[PDB]
């Protein structure tokens, strides 16, 4: 009969004593019990949200979040757990009291030029989901293929310097993909436990690819970690030009996507909705590489970085260490501030770092 | 299991880039997604509402609405889409803030006499639904037959000059129906794509007919485009008399219909509920034919017509062009203003047109 | 409460006294009552099946069926009504006792050459549905677009003489489409009441097009009346060559469609499932045009045609009359016999007609 | 409404053109469509069954199955797909026509002694599930903890030479676990994509451990890849003694588990139910290491191995290559034959290999 | 969501290692798992059936069954567990292969007279349920009151020597009830754990009472342990007369109960349905007291008793020991054999015991 009893929520509670994710810092038995039975309309559950954080006590190179979203409803169905995490992840930003404003106008940028001797590369990046389609962690094969078709068709309409063709991973050979990776264009097959535990590596490489303009200064990653990933790169230190191309291409892509009736996932309290709560808000991760020896003279590096709200990864990916001195220095926060604001902050921070080389 | 995913709403969104209906001007992906799952208690869905507008980019002779209603709940279940369309269709009339008043008293009419040399014919028209019965676009065979029986029985009680018999289309021969059509009494079999796409031509001619008084000055169309269509005609220019007969017969029909327990569909925010949102409000389309050469001297005709809120169709139906000069000039708006007001407006407008003949 | 009563089935029964479809000849109140409540898993109902036959008493040029299918389940959910109709439509073929065999090998063809002076054109045709997708009468916009994408992608893999590109109707201009029509390649916009009543003209021209090889001797119609329509044409009388190309291209298309995981709708009792029960079985309609005066010497034409199981339409479509003498003479039955058998029958019949010209 | 359509099954079908699992060799669109909607009572779906095979085209060292089970119902709910795979995996064994017999009596063993100079190590292994508890691929945290408690309590009752204590992975230090691994006692953290794709690495290391007797000749792995894994090891070539201890301890464990009311999952058609269909039947993988140079003189090794139904992995795990010559040679089939039969087959095969060293 | 898992059946399995009921001898984890979810239409579950046996390892004076029924469906809903227990309880009587015959004709009795010096008292007893009313273990207050009213009204119609009035326990004083108890007429308040664990003591003494004829030779117990308990007593050894009165009164009670439309629970495979499976079949427990010293000369008493299928309780109830020598000797089996057969067996057995006094 219905007299049969279920396992009490505490019987399922994760053992997070040794873990260090930002999820474990905020998952309490009360919250887990509250959300144990809920679910998003597509079947996403809390356990699926917190699985990746549960499996990984921490990351060797940078503090993580520990949870991913399955669709747009997750950020509201499971808000009670997420909002404290989003607040902690983005320094002092309540995701239930204040709103988020997005400005993609590069005309307001200042300076934007780095000492080419010290910065080498200049990149900007973002991401965009498609409403009505499950996010990569939870998306089925059909949903992923639908995302791929929508973006491929929409991007086919781009004209001018932002013109190219879409190369599907299933077509590229190992050598070509490896060359694109080593060139810092393509994305790597997901082997990190933080991605495979979240479910973002199912059915690889099906329905995933890259669309890059002829000069490869404007790239789009389809179905790697997010639905979309709009990158603009230029080997140099003219952040202004790369950012200008990035925003122009972003506006064009948005136009050509809405022309077909689709719309990018978005809500006022959060901005563009992305899988990992780290990327919430603007998704923007404007940043540069750095000449090794010039910035290799750094004693209190992490303290200054934290003061400047800058992340320090390795040249080769977040999952790699910095060798020789080349530090992939990017911005930390993505939500709350606007894209122009974040890029100006990155410009000021990197210029400050250059001024502090003091060889 | 239930893990199977549905086609996202955008995957169904219509391709209305080239269309020009008033539906396409107001259907946005947000609205379509919102109403994608809803339905009226009888099974009417949004796609069924917008199908006719989807199929027809536009009409060669006059701007259209593009959607039809299935029953009375449609105007509330799918209000989010309709209300902007009703507002645009009837110049500046919010269907969710202001109310509608109906006055069917011809004693307040003034003048009402046209120059017979220039107007030829004088007609008034309206329509009336029956509560509890699905509208023609969605009505089943049994519902249509029930409507026919209700109106036939109720109208059988009419006495006096408004006295006649009901001729069922299934009984009339081709010659008789053709003569009535060419005489401007009967209605034509639905062949226009704007009607067949809406579903108002199923099971033709079953359960449809005409009831005309002995002098044919008072006609009722049963189950052609609406449940009811109460027309009063007189070959001449005495709009006052035709309108007086129209309102008197309308009151008598209403009385004899309520006597049996039925009631005409009606709500304060909209007035009498009719299929095509063009006819909402009063359903009244008082108008006249016109002598050709006298009004054939017109240079800026459409501008003056739009100024006077008058529609210009052809002598033979909205689906026909005006040849020789005979312009079927009627009123445009039906909701917001009262029947007496609309008829007085038509009188003033047509008299103004006559005064502007200036041969 | 639930004490409320529904309209009895007889209250909905269609008035088919004057109609002449093959549906009306077999729809009885018992059958209508039995299937009144049933439905296919996708929502297809009996009334939707019989609507087109209800609306059209008959066709001016050839006897019709009167019903269409919504998906593959319809032929089993509503079998009680269909099977007598399929039996009558295809002379003496029970669709519930005997099986259907399909053979698409042109190597077994004999003769295959006509007197070019008398036949002019040589065409073969068929159709193919996609499993899991609703048929054109019932298909939604998303389903139609999915069909279009599946066939476009699959056909893109064709190589050799069967090589071309897919032209979408939304792209072709009016002049180009008209030229293709008059050339007997493209299909006409649906205006016939027998098609618009069935619902096969919704959302026109969205998601519909034609893929023709470079020489246009191999064409595919996407989303006009069926999911697929594989035509092979050659202006001449070498039926053998056109049929060989037709079958080879059909096999290649099937291969390239299954490569992606899809499959053509098919069951042993019926063969390939198509919308109009006339086309059930093989869908094959091999036939030729005819020189006018040579076959204009015919006294008892319909009797001989019925003897030979050949249909006689007009040069320009089934919805047109034969003028000058050019008679579009094709085969009647499609189910029960195999494609090779039907084509050999057409060859023998047309050769017999030529032998009977007897000028 | 319910008129909304689902993604057709083919729209979800995996792209297995390049894959080489035994799953892809037998997954057809018909089967996938048939089982697309089904599910086991605990929520296991077909996509979850085939995910691991989908993600991995193949394994570098040995042919795989490609699917895992979620519970005991999976082998019946999804039988249509599994049974051909089980038939192929275990040479010519229909899992729906013939039955399986298990005999765990070592008294019937013959010889059982190897040339210690050539075999080094002698091990036997198996596995056992617990009825009512979800298998590791699908098990929740509470279910895994319940399994751990059941086995820990039951095994606590063992007495005699089969006496020890249970060490929980969460307690062991990195050095101790590494030493046990290198000693060939403990299991390695799951990093192989064939295990992480299946979901058998969630919540690691929670609720997992090893129970080994004082001499470590009898080990039990709790919650690594199966519920249970009963290994008996002895550095030498006396397979008879190790197998005797293995079967005696297995019988004792079964007794002490049923004493508490639990029961090992088991059905006649399949024997003990285990996750990977490779291990179905008896779970037994009796096998030995081998001296390198003595068997390094091998030309047509794989042909003889296939003739002898023996698998050849590396000394260090299936996920490692054989270096120096030490070949981890085990038995292939597990279902159909009995444990005594399989062990005798391994004995004969390894003795044959020794006789064929022919230095 | 529904992903939450229930406690596996084994997690609920009772700990019956030390118990000795006939339930524990036949409850296996397979059976418990099978019936874990089932239930009778009134909500009776297996756990409720086996609770009393679980709580009581055994009875000090006689072997028990360990389970009770909640209604008539229990013996079919939970037949898998009961049937072996009924088979063991009633020596060699399958409750699913053979049928039961009831004969209540005392005219076929022989002898029926005991040596008054050795037997003292002569009693017969039975019980009868009311169809449609839950049995005492599961009955609610309203159901118990309904049973009481039905039996009181039906018995009010008795006339002749079987004539009396019904005394309600709520009306009797402590002294009167105690005197009736010590006189061996009334029943004792339930304090034995074997009754209170079953739930047959709820709401005591509400809705329970005794109806005894004027001479108290015919008594009926209402709502003590069963719905009905029809006892006939006579201080003496004329079993024939007491049994004759018992059967006559039973027939009269049955008649007067069916007159009102009710019916005694009964099925062919089991006979009259009673709570404790010990009483199944006829419910008959004809038996006598015994003079102490005459039968106090007994060495192998239990062996002879088991040979003769006779139970030996104490003078004062089954929950009391036999002191002085007065042994309440009754019959054991109730199902399979008929009432006349059982009474003749008791007569023969007690006469045999008297013959074996051999003082
Ligand atoms: N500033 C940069 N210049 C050049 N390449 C970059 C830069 N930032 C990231 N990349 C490239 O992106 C890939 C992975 O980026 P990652 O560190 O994961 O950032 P994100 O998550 O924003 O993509 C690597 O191949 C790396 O070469
Ligand atoms: N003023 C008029 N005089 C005569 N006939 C008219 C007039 N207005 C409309 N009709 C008749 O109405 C029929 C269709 O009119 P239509 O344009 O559909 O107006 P409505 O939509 O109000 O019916 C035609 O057959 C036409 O003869
Ligand atoms: N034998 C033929 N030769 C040339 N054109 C043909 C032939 N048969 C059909 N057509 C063309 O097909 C179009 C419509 O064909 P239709 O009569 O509807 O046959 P189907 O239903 O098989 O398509 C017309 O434009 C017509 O020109
Ligand atoms: N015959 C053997 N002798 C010694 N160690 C073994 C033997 N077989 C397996 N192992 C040990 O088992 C571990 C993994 O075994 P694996 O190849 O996964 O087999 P299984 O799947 O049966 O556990 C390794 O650490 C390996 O050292
Ligand atoms: N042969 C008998 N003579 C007198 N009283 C009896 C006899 N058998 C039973 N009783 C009375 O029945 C009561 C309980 O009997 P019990 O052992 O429960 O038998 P049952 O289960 O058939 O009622 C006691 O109070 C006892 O006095
Ligand atoms: C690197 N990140 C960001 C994070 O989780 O903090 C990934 N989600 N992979
Ligand atoms: C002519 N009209 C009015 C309209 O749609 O605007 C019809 N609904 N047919
Ligand atoms: C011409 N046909 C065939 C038929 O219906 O008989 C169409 N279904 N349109
Ligand atoms: C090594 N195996 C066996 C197999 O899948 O064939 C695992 N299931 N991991
Ligand atoms: C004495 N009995 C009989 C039995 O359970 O065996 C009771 N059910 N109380
Ligand atoms: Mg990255
Ligand atoms: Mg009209
Ligand atoms: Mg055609
Ligand atoms: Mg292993
Ligand atoms: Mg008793």
């Amino acid at each position: 009969s219905e007299r049969r009893r279920l396992y009490p929520p505490s019987a399922e509670y994760p053992d997070l004593r040794k873990h260090n994710n930002c999820m474990a810092s905020h998952l309490t038995p009360a919250v887990y019990a509250r959300l144990c039975d809920k679910t998003t309309p597509t079947g996403w559950t809390l356990d699926q949200c917190i699985q990746t954080g549960v499996d990984n006590p921490g990351h060797p190179f940078i503090k993580t979040v520990g949870m991913v979203a399955g669709d747009e409803e997750t950020y509201e169905v499971f808000a009670d757990l997420f909002d404290p995490v989003i607040q902690e992840r983005h320094n002092g930003y309540d995701p239930r009291t204040m709103k988020h404003t997005t400005d993609l106008d590069a005309s307001k940028i200042r300076s934007g030029y780095f000492d080419e001797r010290y910065v080498l590369s200049s990149r900007v990046r973002t991401g965009r989901s498609i409403r009505g389609l499950s996010l990569p962690p939870a998306c089925t094969r059909a949903e992923r293929r639908e995302v791929e078709r929508v973006v491929v068709d929409a991007l086919s309409g781009l004209k001018g310097d932002l013109a190219g063709r879409y190369y599907r991973l299933s077509e590229m050979t190992e050598a070509e993909q490896q060359q694109l990776i080593d060139d810092h264009f393509l994305f790597d097959k997901p082997v990190s436990p933080l991605l495979t535990a979240a479910g973002m590596a199912r059915d690889w490489p099906d329905a995933r690819g890259i669309w890059h303009n002829n000069e490869k200064s404007f790239l789009i990653w389809v179905n790697e970690q997010d639905h979309t990933r709009v990158i603009s790169m230029e080997k140099g230190g003219n952040m202004k030009r790369v950012f200008e191309r990035f925003c122009r291409g972003l506006k064009e892509v948005e136009r050509l996507i809405q022309e077909r009736g689709w719309e990018f996932m978005w809500n006022e309290r959060l901005g563009y909705i992305l899988t990992c709560p780290s990327n919430l808000g603007t998704g923007l991760r404007a940043g540069v590489h750095i000449k090794l020896p010039l910035l290799s003279k750094d004693s209190r590096f992490p303290k200054i970085l934290e003061n400047l709200r800058l992340q320090k990864r390795g040249t080769g990916g977040v999952d790699t260490a910095a060798t020789g001195g080349v530090f992939d220095i990017s911005n930390l926060d993505r939500l709350g501030k606007s894209e122009v604001e974040l890029v100006q902050l990155v410009i000021d921070g990197v210029n400050y770092l250059i001024d502090c080389e003091r060889r």
